[PDB]
């Protein structure tokens, strides 16, 4: 089971639980009222870059079979739903609102505040258009200023119903994943791409900031980063150098130039080529205030020193346990890198905008008995409670995901969700690990 002491500050109304999702990893219908082509749409397409055969045209097929969705929602008793918008979707290639995509979110959004949830949307979850990639995409600076005028558009149509605006979730990947290690779409494959690519979406970040105040006034508004513990291979100098550089090009590359208006400055003398080129007045623009940060937390890395590379990316010494994807089970290490991240910096409140587990689900005998998913949210969901009780402002948590889906370049092979989907018949099935969530909320006296 998953359980909380009962005097928790997590049980009380001051704080809230979820699931999440994003646009392009359940919704299928991707030629639908004339929605324009995604870099996913064409990654998926070049052999090799996804596993298998996978594609997006019909993932979960959430387009068509949102209102059931929404009634799975309610069924696990959660406080809250975070989803993400597709750009592709509302508007044409000239700039134009495309009113029948716009209708999907203003229809599933204003059920789920019918149905008393509170909303998380993300603005950008990596399905850019194609026709901006066309131009250069992220490497092309205009790009932040579509997604301001992207921004404009979406908060105007639907601010009457989403409760917490997030610009972005995971810089990291769609600047370095996409752009620096050729993993992600658009699968570009150096670091004075992936390194600019990540300026110029902290500067699309800023620029909307005030756009989405001024729109949204009732609202808050913030940023999602995902962040990883780092440890060193061993007690040597070099491993604890290996470990420095990973946290640094990870984690600090993002969230020092949002706090403090600056990129990591040991850069400059370690590894110059990682810096990206900044005009005069943008980390003005990058370091405007955020009302709440999003950690999107699942695992942490081990870091051995290597000539070339600076750390290479090895296994645990020690036997400990790996879930489906190969990602070691830690939640210790979640107690720590909330703690030491609250000491370094300033922070805004905390939300936990994804954690979650990746497993081998069979379905047997009409259910699911994913009892690793199960003991990795129990021990995850008590992680964060220790961080409350050292001192850190955590006011909610959502787990990643409502239901299996597309992952990304590990297509269908990688089942992360709350709830099974059997993709030929589209049945979903809620797993063991969801009824013991369920069961947590419910208990709420």
């Amino acid at each position: 089971s998953i359980t909380l002491p009962s005097h928790s500050k997590m049980l009380t109304s001051d704080f809230i639980f979820g699931v999440a999702t994003a646009s392009f990893q359940i919704e299928g219908a991707t030629t639908a009222d004339n929605r324009l082509p995604s870099i996913w749409d064409t990654f998926c397409a070049t052999p090799g870059k996804v596993k298998g055969m996978d594609n997006g045209e019909v993932a979960c097929d959430h387009y068509h079979l949102w209102e059931q969705d929404i009634q799975l929602i309610k069924d696990l008793g959660v406080d809250a739903y975070r989803l993400s918008i597709a750009w592709p979707r509302v508007m044409d290639k000239k700039g134009e609102a495309n009113q029948a995509g716009l209708d999907f979110y203003r229809n599933l959004l204003k059920k789920l505040k019918a149905e008393g949830l509170t909303v998380f949307a993300t603005l950008y979850h990596w399905d850019l258009p194609q026709h901006l990639e066309d131009k250069g995409g992220w490497l092309n600076r205009e790009t932040a200023y579509q997604f301001k005028n992207y921004a404009d558009l979406v908060t105007k149509e639907l601010s009457e119903w989403v409760d917490s605006w997030a610009t972005f979730n995971e810089p990291f990947c769609a600047a370095i994943l996409g752009y620096e290690l050729g993993i992600h779409a658009p699968g570009l494959s150096k670091p004075e791409f992936g390194r600019q690519a990540a300026h110029h979406i902290l500067l699309a970040h800023g620029l909307a900031l005030p756009v989405i105040r001024k729109n949204a006034p009732k609202s808050q508004v913030g940023i999602v980063l995902n962040m990883n513990r780092s440890y060193a291979a061993s007690e040597k100098a070099e491993d604890q150098f290996a470990c420095l550089m990973r946290e640094t090009l990870d984690n600090q590359f993002f969230i020092e130039p949002l706090m403090k208006g600056q990129y990591p400055q040991l850069l400059k003398t370690v590894a110059p080529q990682y810096l990206p080129t900044v005009l005069p007045g943008d980390m003005d623009i990058i370091s405007q205030p955020i009302d709440f940060l999003g950690m999107n937390f699942y695992t942490c890395n081990h870091n051995a020193y290597d000539a070339d590379d600076m750390f290479k990316n090895v296994k645990n010494s020690q036997t400990v346990e790996y879930t489906d994807i190969g990602w070691e089970i830690a939640p210790q290490a979640f107690t720590e890198l909330l703690v030491n991240l609250h000491k370094q910096y300033t922070l805004p409140p905390i939300y936990i905008t994804e954690n979650g587990a990746a497993c081998a689900d069979q379905i047997i005998d009409g259910e699911i008995n994913d009892e690793q998913r199960v003991r990795y949210l129990d021990g995850h969901i008590n992680a964060v409670n220790h961080a409350i009780e050292s001192g850190v402002d955590i006011r909610g948590y959502f787990a990643w995901s409502l239901m299996d889906n597309f992952e990304w370049a590990e297509g269908y092979s990688k089942r992360f969700g709350l709830t099974y989907v059997d993709y030929q018949t589209q049945e979903r099935t809620i797993k063991r690990s969801g009824h013991a969530y369920r069961t947590l909320l419910n208990n709420r006296k």
